[PDB]
C-alpha cells in the first residue's frame, strides 16, 4: 500500500520516520515536514526527568496547588493542596495524558528552556518547545510554536530511549506504562502484526485534524525494537482525524521489515 495512495484516500498528510535499531536501516516521509507534536511530548519530557533520578529516588515528592492546574488533568485535580511522588507523576502523565502532571514535569527538569537545551545536547536543532499545556495545543500551520519533523523527533526519542542513558530500572518502568496504554489501541496497535509488541505515546491538538502516534515496535524474534513516528493533519482548521489512517499507515511501513 503506497502512501501516497494513503493521503489521496483520507484527504491528510502523512510525516513518517521510522528507524530499525539493530540494522539501522530506515524508512522516511515527508520525514522533514513539521507537524504540532502534541501530547507524543509527554514521552520526551518523562525520558529527559529520568535521565537525573535514579529508580530508588522516584519516592521524592512534589507540593501541588491550584495554581497548577490546567485544563484536563483527571488525576492531578484530586491533588489541589497535596504532595504526589515523582513515579505518580510520570504515570498520571503517561497513562492519562495529565497536563498538570506534564507541566510539573517540565518544572521539575527546571522549565521549557532546559528542555530545549538537553534537546540542542542530544544533537536536535529542529523540535521546539515554546509553550506549557495546554497552549501548546494550539497549533497553526503559519506557526514553528511545538512543532516538531517525523526524523528530529525520531532520532531523539532512539537516543534518549533506545540508545540513551537510562538505567535498566527507569527505562523498563517507562516502556512497560507505554506497552499498557489504552488510549493507543486504534493507532499503531491496531496496524502491526499481532505477534509485535507495541510500547506508544499518542497525541492529537486542538486545531487541524493534528492526530500523532510514536512507538517501539517489538517484531515476534527481535530484542532490538524498531522506532516509529506518524504525524498526520488535514488542510482546515475544525477538520476532524480518522485514526484508521495511522493504523493504515502502520501496516503499510511494517512491511519494509
Amino acid at each position: 500500500k503506497e502512501l501516497n495512495d494513503l493521503e489521496k484516500k483520507y484527504n491528510a498528510h502523512i510525516g513518517v520516520y521510522a528507524l530499525d535499531t539493530k540494522s539501522g536501516k530506515e524508512v522516511k516521509f515527508n520525514s522533514d515536514k513539521r507537524f504540532a507534536y502534541a501530547s507524543t511530548s509527554k514521552a520526551i519530557n518523562s525520558a529527559i526527568l529520568l535521565e537525573q533520578v535514579p529508580y530508588n529516588k522516584l519516592n521524592k515528592k512534589v507540593h501541588i496547588n491550584k495554581d497548577d492546574i490546567v485544563a484536563y488533568s483527571p488525576i492531578l485535580e484530586k491533588y489541589v493542596g497535596k504532595d504526589i511522588t515523582l513515579k505518580a507523576l510520570i504515570e498520571a502523565s503517561m497513562t492519562y495524558s495529565d497536563n498538570t502532571a506534564n507541566n510539573k514535569i517540565i518544572k521539575e527538569i527546571g522549565g521549557i528552556k532546559k528542555v530545549k537545551q538537553r534537546l540542542k545536547e542530544l544533537g536536535d536543532k529542529v523540535t521546539n518547545p515554546v509553550r506549557y499545556e495546554i497552549e501548546l495545543q494550539y497549533y497553526s500551520p503559519k506557526s514553528k510554536k511545538d512543532t516538531s519533523t517525523p526524523a528530529a523527533f525520531g532520532k531523539t526519542l532512539n537516543k534518549l530511549i533506545a540508545n540513551g542513558k537510562l538505567s535498566k530500572e527507569n527505562k523498563k518502568f517507562l516502556l512497560d506504562l507505554m506497552l499498557n496504554n489504552k488510549s493507543g489501541d486504534t493507532l499503531i496497535k491496531d496496524g502491526v502484526p499481532k505477534d509485535y509488541k507495541v510500547a506508544d505515546k499518542s497525541g492529537q491538538a486542538i486545531t487541524y485534524a493534528s492526530r500523532n502516534d510514536v512507538a517501539f515496535v517489538y517484531p515476534k524474534g527481535q530484542s532490538e525494537p524498531i522506532v516509529l513516528v506518524i504525524f498526520t493533519n488535514k488542510d482546515n482548521k475544525s477538520d476532524k482525524p480518522n485514526d484508521k489512517l495511522i493504523s493504515e499507515t502502520a501496516k503499510s511501513v511494517m512491511k519494509e521489515f
